[PDB]
């Protein structure tokens, strides 16, 4: 039997190895100039807002108010740098967020000290 | 254990980045990853980091990376205007040091399926 409680952690220190090298500090700015799009942001609030639910282009063109030539632009460059999946099978093509890249940038992003919740999984 | 846990109740999976993602900010918030889509702006951001995040002249900066003054003063502008990093005083030198608030804010934004907590299993007898 486990029972399980979610509370708070104390604060961790801040910035909890070294600093990036050339290449991973050029592939992450890669992927911050993807989200650094204010339309991309939107496409991405509207997939978060559904619950991360895949969605076609013409659902995120009612969604957004943007026509679906915009819209199909910037779905390409999402999927291009690993933010989406595309499910291409069928009549009407899907896009599903892939949370990896986001998960990375987070880490890169974890500059001071954290306020964390801690899972404490009680076996007995 | 620090773990990144995938968020598999759609109503939990962005219910801290929804908000600010919908929100008018969300300009903004594009805004400063533009600003962080730059090599040199991440690397500064990762010695300073990497110092314990105290604050670090641009001349200290200029010897780390080896980077000229002109090319390292321009980045701490930029950053500096964006809210990434302020200017503190020791005595009449200029030290940058970066601020965590922003940082956290963008977390919260990248917060798209997943999420960071700690892991502690206890056993009982
Ligand atoms: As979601
Ligand atoms: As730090």
């Amino acid at each position: 039997t486990t029972l399980h409680t979610i509370q708070l952690a104390n604060p961790t220190e801040c910035c909890t190895t070294g600093p990036l090298s050339s290449d991973e500090s050029e592939h992450y700015a890669d992927l911050f100039k993807v989200l650094g799009d204010p339309v991309r942001l939107r496409i991405l609030s509207q997939l978060a807002a559904g619950g991360c639910g895949p969605v076609s282009v013409n659902e995120l063109t009612d969604l957004m108010g943007l026509s679906q030539p915009t819209i199909s632009h910037h779905l390409k460059k999402m999927t291009e740098a690993g933010f989406l999946d595309r499910v291409p099978e069928g009549r009407v093509v899907l896009h599903r967020v892939r949370p990896e890249l986001f998960a990375e940038l987070r880490t890169v992003l974890q500059i001071g000290s954290m306020e964390l919740l801690e899972h404490h999984h009680h076996h007995h």
